[PDB]
């Protein structure tokens, strides 16, 4: 069958989930963001959680700081009843501003971190110190550790990469359509 590979070990804190490993510099990731792929999967599968895993080796010079901002967004979205499948989540808004920066606003280079960091902080209506205080917590360090698996996940087939229940990574060649992706997420989430 080869429609998926099994990750070993499983991704932590992944049960009942679809994880999308993505880059803000990837056209395919941008197209899935604009299309609302994760929102559509929530329409089909309201009991699954949807999470973004940024791929730091594809996210350029300020990739570590981008991972920090996504860890904060993931944290805060849990406090607010949202995940990455809601357009008004902090995770979706944060992905949106960086996709807009790169694909609409032609920004490739920043001469220092704070020009880059400020885009994310403005999208989430927070400041650098609020993010720094969150980063200095065991739970933030745990979320950032989880994102380290995104790099090898992305290398297998490219981005985006969809992972079901922390275990089953979908081969992009196995699907043509949104409904093909839904059907495979159903099969894998019921294994």
């Amino acid at each position: 069958n080869n429609s998926f590979i099994t990750l070993n070990p499983s991704l932590p804190n992944s049960e009942n989930s679809v994880i999308e490993a993505f880059s803000y510099k990837c056209i395919h990731c941008y197209n899935h963001h604009k299309f609302g792929t994760l929102e559509k999967l929530r329409e089909a599968f309201p009991n699954l959680h949807f999470k973004l895993y940024p791929v730091s080796l594809m996210n350029g010079e300020f990739s570590k700081e981008m991972n920090e901002l996504f860890a904060f967004a993931q944290y805060k979205d849990e406090q607010n009843g949202k995940d990455a499948s809601y357009s008004d989540s902090l995770s979706h808004k944060l992905a949106d501003v960086y996709f807009v920066s790169y694909f609409l606003n032609k920004q490739r280079n920043f001469s220092n971190l704070d020009e880059f960091y400020d885009i994310g902080l403005k999208a989430m209506n927070v400041n650098k110190n609020e993010v720094l205080n969150f980063l200095n917590t065991p739970k933030a360090k745990e979320i950032l550790s989880e994102f380290q698996r995104a790099n090898d996940i992305a290398k297998t087939y490219g981005t985006p990469a969809f992972v079901v229940n922390g275990k089953y990574q979908i081969n992009p060649s196995a699907i043509n359509s949104m409904q093909d992706l839904e059907d495979l997420v159903k099969k894998l989430s019921n294994m």
